DNA sequence: ATGAGACGCTGGCGATTAGCTAATCGCCAGCGTCTCATCTTTATGCGCC
């Protein structure tokens, strides 16, 4: 209790702090550990990879 | 050369039967963050028509 871990949940409101890398690498993993039977998500590993790092730029806005 | 005209317990109960806002108060209110830039504006400090 003292050490805040007692009985804590995995959706808790502690996870603000956790960067997008770690799922980049988690996705990473996933990817080159099934590309090897399929071929459309070999094909577009990138593709996926593309989809979790982009991230609109400040200076253009809505994209209207 | 005769055969119509003249019409009731209700009111005062109970007792069904049916139906409706209003006055008082309490509760309780979606919120969390960051980045990035962007401009202002203020406190003080310096100049004479």
């Amino acid at each position: 209790l003292n050490r805040e871990d007692l009985l804590r949940k995995q959706r808790t409101f502690d996870n603000g702090s956790i960067p997008h890398q770690i799922h980049l690498g988690e996705l990473h993993a996933i990817l080159r550990r099934q590309e090897d039977f399929y071929p459309f998500l070999k094909d577009n590993r990138e593709k996926i990879e593309k989809i979790l790092t982009f991230r609109i730029p400040y200076y253009v806005g809505p994209l209207a």
